């Protein structure tokens, strides 16, 4: 499976996307 | 192999590179 | 090992942050 | 485990990520 940090760096891109669409709308 | 969570950010992260391209085609 | 879309994301997450990188110098 | 191109793309994300925020200070 994938290192913890690779998937800390996966969830910071999905919520940066999540607050960025939020910001928009 | 990877994560879900891991290849779920990988193909947003290659949508928005198809994303810029087109947009500055 | 990793999934081969998380590879070629990470290999364009690279390319872009280098570019980043130069420019914010 | 994660390939070395995964661990490094994550890292540099990480980096990108905190000289955001010393920018921003
Ligand atoms: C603690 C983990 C939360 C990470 C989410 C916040 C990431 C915000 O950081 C981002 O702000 C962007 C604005 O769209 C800028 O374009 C920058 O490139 C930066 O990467
Ligand atoms: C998960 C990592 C995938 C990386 C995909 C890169 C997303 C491309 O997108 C970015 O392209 C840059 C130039 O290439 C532009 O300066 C913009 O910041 C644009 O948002
Ligand atoms: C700019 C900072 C980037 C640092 C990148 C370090 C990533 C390497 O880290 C990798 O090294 C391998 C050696 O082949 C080990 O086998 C480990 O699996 C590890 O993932
Ligand atoms: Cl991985």
């Amino acid at each position: 499976s994938s290192d913890p940090l690779v998937v800390a760096a996966s969830i910071m891109g999905i919520l940066h996307l999540i607050l960025w669409i939020l910001d928009r709308l």
